């Protein structure tokens, strides 16, 4: 599904993920344009042979099920494609656990090299939450 900005906001605290473990509201919104631009239905190939599914382009390599991606932790036990799913449910779970895996949100690229020490209560304004 093909999102826009506040389109998707609310339904990330129905998840509960605000200053989930200290990561507040305004650090999440960053990251999904910067892994496909607020859609769900964006993979990318990886030159370590695994693919990203998601929104979020999740790694093949250490948590889900793809089978094409060889001797991979299947940690999750779900299938890639469950986070590609129209709904949203799927993804969030097993996001959550991958930021107690200790780097945190050091894990993705783009937030790094991209989102962090930013006006990340910005990308919320205008908003009613």
């Amino acid at each position: 599904k093909v999102f826009g900005r506040c389109e998707l906001a609310a339904a990330m605290k129905r998840h509960g993920l605000d200053n989930y473990r200290g990561y507040s509201l305004g650090n999440w919104v960053c990251a999904a344009k910067f892994e496909s631009n607020f859609n769900t239905q964006a993979t990318n190939r990886n030159t370590d042979g695994s693919t990203d599914y998601g929104i979020l382009q999740i790694n093949s390599r250490w948590w889900c099920n793809d089978g094409r991606t060889p001797g991979s932790r299947n940690l999750c036990n779900i299938p890639c494609s469950a986070l590609l799913s129209s709904d949203i449910t799927a993804s969030v779970n097993c996001a959550k656990k991958i930021v107690s895996d200790g780097n945190g949100m050091n894990a993705w690229v783009a937030w790094r090299n991209r989102c962090k020490g930013t006006d990340v209560q910005a990308w919320i304004r205008g908003c009613r939450l």
